[PDB]
């Protein structure tokens, strides 16, 4: 079902990702070390050169719907082996991009998504920095969030009706986390604990109080 | 209220976000062309090598409560310059580890986070890879979908997950009653088990 | 109607050349100095970044039905710039090729004619090598060839019917080049003319091999 | 009877070429890589610092008539293995320029051939941008032109006379790889049958104009 | 007992002294010839990249309660070799510091003792400069010290005392390597003969600017 | 009354010392950082190139009695210097060595002290690393030793008659430190105290053995 | 009249040395160091880079009747130069050879002369090794040689060289009387067989 | 007699003509082809490296009067080389000098002589530049000089009285050179041709009046 052809710091956390999630996977590499190193962390792992055709038509990268092109540094062999699978008819090609100019080409030769892993990092560590509280996210609207919130401390040994979220701000406390046991749908007496991961839903504004002052 | 030193594919793009989102940012580059590109995406943009001492102190690097230290590939230049905000009593600091030695010393030398950008996107592709159905997820897991004219009650969710809201021409049905139509083009949050949820997307979808 | 991209030493030879035949075109390098050298071999010449899209834009690139990308060299700019072009809907885009893999993806961003010069003029010093006699051929059919000859001292000074070539060998004579001065149809051909052959590819060879 | 010592874009096709052409070659060249990606394509191919004269003896080089230094990008390593092909009393010794520069020391030294390829790629090229529609051309003056060309569908010679209207003599047609060497006044030429067109350049241009 | 991974002004130096004294001491160098070079001035000598782990479990490095750091220039390697080092914990660290920078890494990666060896030397010959003629000394504070010294010929501790009038107190003479460890108050004391005087710095500089 | 020519970890180490020590200080160097930064440290600070004659002279180079050469990385420069400083007839000339053919033409061209930093210091590490008791030592024998102990746990908080070194392995305890304030000749001595013993060698070694 | 393109310890001495004897000289240096410090010792000097056609225009490289090519070490350069001397028609061409190789191209590009300066100090060394006594000699030889108080009939060098002059006191005794007193410190200029004046050598002194 | 310690452009041009003039010379080199390649040019050939102390006294160093220290580039390994020289008590060592401060050390580490053969050669050169004529010459005082000149053509066929040179210029012609044979002291009638080698005698603005005016 997925083929990653490259092993490196992207290529490699995919692969073992995905192998982790339960899909069968084809780790590719030119690097022998890295070949034996993912051995343990996907279905098969065979050393190649993706830039050469015959190779790739004996690892039988067709019987594949997914390729992932990473292999970063290298922009020629990166477009070259792109080129090679459009050449293939394979369904999905996904690819790393380098920079500006590696998007380019790729775009025109067919890649099915391309990543800017660091680009769209920095999005999400921004994200971070400017709310700190917030863990996780889901945006409804313009107007409506649900936000997943790490406790801070004066939260501390609180139920519920302690803070009665609906009244006061107006949002509704969907989820407790303890453990890595989680209170689903809290009752009105249910004690969260520093470290607990609240989840809270509703407009977006209203959340944003509920921290700055229960927080 | 931010600086960000590394100007890159990963530094870059923090800068532009914060920036983007309204916070005040300082952009520190040691190349002028660098510098000159984030002048309109930052507050303020200026050239510095931030591994020498002086020169941050002429930014008035200690009046930021944040310092992202993102230079990639120069190791010893990452950790010179974590090494120096560690100095001048930096409250936050966030390095990028460029590899697992990297990530070793910024560890003892007192770096507050330190990011593996592309290990992170790994996972996440990963992610998307198994489920290509899913446009956002939160792990507690809640999840964004994206049943054609059909009502809550026109498929019993609970019946063992809870629709959380409906997204109809970005305008949103909070909490929907047991009769809200789901078009094509919609948004279903919805909650519960893991395992519920795919088995909801392998049959109603 | 022209435009080259790259004035290098296969870019600037286009541009001298088809300047030399009397056809208007444009010039176009980042360099400078490369610029002001071909202001005489050019209708127009322009400094210019050709990867640069409002820089093309401000050529006016799009006016002209055949853009010729030689940058030689630098692979990235050379595709970015046929990727660029190609945008812009020129209708004939050629471009120097460096390596394998740059045909490649040339052939990919819609290229429609790809030039390995070096190459190419492999193959026409191999045939220059493999008989000296030869300046140019053109092939009629796998029997027939039309062969561009330079004359040796064998038949120097001598006239067509000499060495009558309907009868001996059975070609036609198709013209004589004295001093850039050509007799197109007793006739003396000297030394250093060139004889202008057609027939059978056999024959000729043949009268390669006697009459000189 | 032919070396070959740079096997490149330039000396690799030279070399593939004389072998498909049925000569014998021996490939020379310093890097491993590429004298195993030549065995193929050569009688014999060997590693060899062509810059080391002993190298060059144990090549036996001197059994050569013909050899041909193709190492493009290193002046001082083109114009030392140059040098010492001369010492060694090598008949032809024929060189791929890189610049004027080098062109000069390579006049100097007793290249007997030296070769721009780019340059005369740049002619060519030109050439074809010209005029796209001659599938094939040889040019004879300045002025005078052999094309091979390919409304003049269904038509004979009589019936669309070049000799009076334009002042040029079709010299072949192309049926269907079955040529009609000297056209009868009453040859049928049908649509992409190749026309071969002979004279003056402008007037070849005129009939392309008028007739097609 | 004690393991030197950089054989070099510093290290080699350690290792050739620990040797002498007759410790057991592994030498460990990147460099063959430096391994060789200390073959006898060690127990053993091995070569490896102190900067890679297996290379460190192959030495036994864990089999030794001493590592002693001194690559001086790579600061990389110095501290990537401290950081495993203290990963395979080693009960004492001691490294090299090449300058301020260096040292704070290694700091905070638990180096058990930091050396500035230029720095400490710069000390030490300030102090000899200081007064050369205190053949040897030991700082107790800022203000005492004890000073091996070498017109006081022939006179003794009652002739000349120095507990009244300059207020120091002499703890040894040296005639001829037999010793007067402390003497009797009409002790002679010959010219060359080792004086040792102790207590305050300015007191026995006075003494030495007037007894002598 | 001293010069010191190289400020660099070496040289500036001396300076500031000689400085902090009381003593007139000139420190010269080529980088107007380092003579900035030592401006603080030094009688006088000069930016001067060390190699050129007239430099020399007009920062009054003779009327010092001691010049040290604290130039490390260049060697020619350090020798170069050497060599001026001894045609101006400097009474001692001190110079850093980098290695041993450094050491070699210093020799020569009559440097008074050649010092070597690193190889010294490496000595006195392995001391340290040898007996971890000890701090510093003088030799007044084969058989005598003034040494100074810093104190372990073991003696932590016992007076002079507590464990009597007179009677028990016959040795007398010089003097204390406690916090930069020392006891000259029941007193307390805390962990961290600075003992300074005298006697026999092995006597302090049983001493070392038994007490700490 | 003189042209020196390399200012280096060839090149350097041969413009010293022509300036010195008084002929007017052009100092060329691609280094503006070596042109400073030529200032004084030529007519002129000159920044430029002897490979660079316009630049070699540009000094006027014509008006000069001897070009000397002194780059030692770049022989890329050296024959560069070289080659562009010979284009501009320059009558006389004179450059230092690096080694046989570059002697060979130098020779084939038409330089007029070509120099081993080691080579051929090498052999001067080499007679001076061999007979320490001589100053100076021409090779037809004639020999300066630095006897005392004797005349020139007191040793008959003809009964079989000829003695040509004495110097006493920086005047000389052009062709000496059969009476004339040679002292210790006074230059016997010798004539005749190489071997003979060897033997007076061996006997006489 | 003698020793020569780098065969280089230098060393070795030394070595082979104190060889080819029929003297003993010990010809040393770190490097085995040089070693090789001046077998033929010296008494005996040895590999050392001369900056290694037990390798000189291996070369029985000190049975030598003359030694040349002839490695230029490496201005260590020649002070180094000159610096041992000197321990052993060598009469003689004369040294080629790189640069002015190259020269300096050896003048202090007791180098005999010090060459700098390119800025010697510099002179020769300068010399030969300015009068083409003369191939060779002594000064014998400021105003005297003995000149070998080569004739240039307009001398060509003429004898000694042809051009009487003592009542023209007042100089007298020592010398003709012919095929390698020479005419010591030429008759009123012997016959001059191009490119014989004169030999010219007193003034020396008389000889530049002679070269002015007969050439
Ligand atoms: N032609 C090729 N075929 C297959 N794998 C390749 C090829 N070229 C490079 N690779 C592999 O791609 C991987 C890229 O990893 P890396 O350089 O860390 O990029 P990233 O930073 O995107 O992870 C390397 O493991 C390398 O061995
Ligand atoms: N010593 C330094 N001081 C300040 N900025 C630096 C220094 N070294 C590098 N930089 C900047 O940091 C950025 C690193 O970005 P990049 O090379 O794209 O790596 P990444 O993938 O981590 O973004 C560059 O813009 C570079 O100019
Ligand atoms: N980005 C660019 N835009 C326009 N022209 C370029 C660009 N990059 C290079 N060139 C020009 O293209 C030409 C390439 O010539 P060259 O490298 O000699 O190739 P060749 O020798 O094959 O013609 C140069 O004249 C250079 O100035
Ligand atoms: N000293 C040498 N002796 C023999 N072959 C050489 C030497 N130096 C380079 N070559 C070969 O000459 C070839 C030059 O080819 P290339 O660089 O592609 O130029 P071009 O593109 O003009 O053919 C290279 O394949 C190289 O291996
Ligand atoms: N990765 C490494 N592993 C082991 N030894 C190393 C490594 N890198 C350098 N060394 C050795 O460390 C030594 C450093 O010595 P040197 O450069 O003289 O510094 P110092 O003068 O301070 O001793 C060198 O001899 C070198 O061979
Ligand atoms: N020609 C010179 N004249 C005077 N000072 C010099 C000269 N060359 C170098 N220096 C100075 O000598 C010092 C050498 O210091 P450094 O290289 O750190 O040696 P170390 O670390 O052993 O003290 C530097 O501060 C440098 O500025
Ligand atoms: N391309 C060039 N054009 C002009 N001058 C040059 C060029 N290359 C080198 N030079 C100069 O020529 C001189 C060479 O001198 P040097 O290196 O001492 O060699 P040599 O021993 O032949 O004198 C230097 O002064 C250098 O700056
Ligand atoms: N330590 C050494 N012992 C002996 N010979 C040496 C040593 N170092 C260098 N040489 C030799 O000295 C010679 C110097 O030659 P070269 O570099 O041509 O100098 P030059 O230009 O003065 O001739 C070389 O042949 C080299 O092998």
């Amino acid at each position: 079902q997925f083929a990653v052809i490259g092993l490196g710091r992207f290529g490699g956390s995919i692969c073992k990702e995905l192998h982790r999630m339960g899909h069968e996977v084809l780790a590719v590499d030119i690097n022998e070390e890295k070949v034996n190193a993912y051995a343990s962390y996907a279905t098969h792992a065979v050393i190649a050169n993706a830039t050469e055709e015959n190779e790739l038509l004996s690892l039988g990268i067709r019987n594949f719907e997914y390729v992932i092109v990473a292999i970063g540094a290298n922009i020629q062999a990166s477009t070259l082996t792109t080129l090679l699978l459009k050449e293939l008819d394979i369904p999905n090609i996904w690819v790393k991009a380098q920079n500006y100019y590696h998007h380019k080409v790729l775009e025109k030769i067919g890649a099915d998504r391309i990543i800017h892993p660091e680009k769209d990092m920095g999005v999400k560590i921004a994200q971070s920095l400017s709310d700190e509280n917030v863990l996780n996210y889901i945006d409804l609207s313009d107007e409506y969030s649900i936000v997943e919130l790490l406790a801070t401390r004066k939260l501390d040994s609180k139920s519920i009706i302690d803070l009665n979220v609906r009244a006061k701000y107006g949002c509704t406390i969907l989820a407790i986390k303890h453990h890595g046991d989680i209170c689903l749908s809290p009752a009105p007496e249910d004690i969260i604990r520093e470290q607990d991961c609240l989840v809270i839903m509703g407009h977006k504004k209203d959340i944003k109080r509920f921290e700055n002052e229960g927080m």
